[PDB]
């Protein structure tokens, strides 16, 4: 997993991580990763938390 | 030093201060001030910390 290339795919501003830090994702080793994708409204982004 | 005129020079939103507060900068008296200027990408601003 190379998390330093994600910035080259989408025009977002910054991550928002809860249990870890965005800069420390290149050192830890996990068991499985899951990715969920969808489209919502502008003011409903704060509800994903 | 008058830090209330800085808002009239650049179209930024707000300060981001770490050791002090932006509203209390008119009272303290320092020894020297340094200013560094450059241009970076949009998503690399969060790395200046
Ligand atoms: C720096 O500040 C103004 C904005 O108030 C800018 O338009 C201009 O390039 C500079 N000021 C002058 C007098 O040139």
């Amino acid at each position: 997993a190379d998390y330093s290339v994600i910035y080259n795919f989408a025009p977002f501003f910054a991550f928002k991580c809860y249990g870890v830090s965005p800069t420390k994702l290149n050192d830890l080793c996990f068991t499985n990763v899951y990715a969920d994708s969808f489209v919502i409204r502008g003011n409903e982004v704060s509800q994903i938390a």
